[PDB]
């Protein structure tokens, strides 16, 4: 049976927060079967967790926020996009603030530290969610569906105004595995907008924001095309948040995503639909390993 996986360590790291701009202590540690990814508040008496679901997701701009009452864990999109890289089914993520540490802006630092903590295989079948049927959403003229399709396929359109973008497109597709996302998508930055992040830096936000985290555009251009890690970066960007944003389902997906402009926002308003849509999904579970559509990381 494809079994469930935790992770086999303790493993700790240390970073700044994106907004905040201060040190947060990031602690990953196991989880018994079933529990999926809970964030946990360990600032505050008591300890606040709060499952990394969709129905949990808040309304913020340009970053996952999770929230339990008034209390919310920022920027998870990243971290999620890790462990559904690398099939994490089970953890618990401590943080000492309101904000996942940023690291470099992509997923990279979060593959290594799971990697480094190791793989741990659960006696319990690992379930995965099957899309059904088509499932779709639209804002404007923004997009997002799911369609059946034996595998996972995240496909992304990005088009914008910005004379960085050369007047055109940019479109990317990984189908999905733990090697193509640690290759194709891990290490991608998103692009920070000299503009965006000058107003950010006056109302005392986007401190820990800079070209350590981001690729720096200024009116028309990246100023530093050395700080480019691949190809059409932005888009394999979006397709690091969607991967991210889709695991607040709780489990792998079987199926095909196309985001057409989308972003969070329409990302988690997809993943509602799909949620609220019970004929259009079912949970799934593999007796043979050699039959399932998805190649994870072996442990
Ligand atoms: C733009 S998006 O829709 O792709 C969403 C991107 C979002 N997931 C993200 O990674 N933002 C991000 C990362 C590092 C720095 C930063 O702030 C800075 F540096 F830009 F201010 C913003
Ligand atoms: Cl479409
Ligand atoms: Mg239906
Ligand atoms: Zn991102």
């Amino acid at each position: 049976m494809i079994k469930q996986r935790t992770l086999k360590n303790i493993i700790r790291a240390t970073g700044v927060g994106l907004h905040s701009g201060e040190k947060v202590y990031l602690t990953l540690k196991p989880a018994p079967v079933d529990t999926g990814i809970v964030f946990s508040r360990t600032d505050l008496d008591p300890v606040v967790e709060i499952p990394a679901r969709a129905e949990n997701v808040g309304e913020t701009t340009m970053s996952t926020t999770l929230v339990k009452g008034d209390v919310k864990v920022d920027t998870v999109e990243h971290l999620l996009s890790a462990m559904a890289g690398l099939g994490i089914d089970n953890a618990y993520v401590e943080l000492s603030a309101s904000e996942v540490p940023i690291m470099d802006g992509s997923a990279g630092p979060f593959v290594f530290l799971i990697q480094s903590a190791g793989l741990q295989e659960q006696e319990a079948a690992k379930k995965f969610i099957r899309i059904k049927r088509e499932v779709s959403v639209e804002e404007g003229d923004k997009r997002a569906v799911f369609v059946p399709f034996d595998g996972f396929k995240v496909s992304f359109e990005i088009d914008f105004d910005h004379p960085v973008f050369r007047g055109r497109t940019q479109q990317a597709s990984v189908d999905f595995s733990s090697t193509s996302f640690v290759k194709e998508v891990s290490r991608a930055r998103t692009f920070g907008f000299m503009r965006d992040i000058e107003y950010l830096r006056s109302q005392n936000l986007a401190l820990g924001g800079s070209v350590e985290n981001a690729i720096v555009v200024d009116e028309n251009r990246v100023l530093n095309e050395d700080g480019l890690r691949y190809e059409d970066e932005f888009v394999k960007h979006k397709i690091l948040d969607a991967i991210g944003d889709l695991y607040l389902l709780g489990n792998s997906l079987i199926g095909e995503f196309r985001g057409f402009k989308s972003g969070h926002a329409l990302n988690n308003q997809l993943l509602r639909t799909l949620i609220a849509d019970k004929d259009a999904w079912e949970v799934v579970t593999f007796e043979d390993a050699r039959t399932a559509p998805i190649s994870y990381m072996r442990p």
